[PDB]
């Protein structure tokens, strides 16, 4: 768990994208916690080869801890995974060109926030 007030309390949708995504904001705010379907956990590391971004719909929690600070070790446990060569701070270089952009996210604004959505999301593929 963590601070749910602090850290889980989304729905401010001030500064963020531009507004509050259909599946997100009942998905996220749904989904304060348990991000599995079945079994009980929280998150492990590992994950499955998906390539379209972890899901975690079959309930393989262990395999969906790398969705962001879910994780106990590292946002990225790119350890297995040396081909795919992943990392969360340095993931910038990657293309994740947001990482200047969290400063310039309520600096800016939504403004800044809807170049670097629409960047990240055609990046991302």
């Amino acid at each position: 768990m963590a601070k749910v007030e602090q850290v889980l309390s989304l729905e401010p949708q001030h500064e963020l994208k531009f507004r509050g995504p259909f599946t997100d904001v009942v998905t996220t705010n749904l989904k304060l916690g348990n991000p599995t379907d079945r079994n009980v956990c929280f998150k492990v590391k590992t994950t499955a080869p998906r390539r379209y971004c972890v899901r975690s719909n079959s309930g393989i929690i262990d395999a969906g801890a790398s969705i962001n600070v879910s994780v106990m070790l590292q946002p990225f446990d790119y350890d297995p995974n040396e081909k795919s060569k992943h990392k969360f701070m340095v993931q910038s270089m990657f293309a994740p060109t947001d990482t200047s952009d969290m400063e310039a996210v309520w600096k800016e604004a939504k403004p800044e926030d809807l170049m670097d959505s629409k960047l990240r999301c055609v990046f991302e593929l």
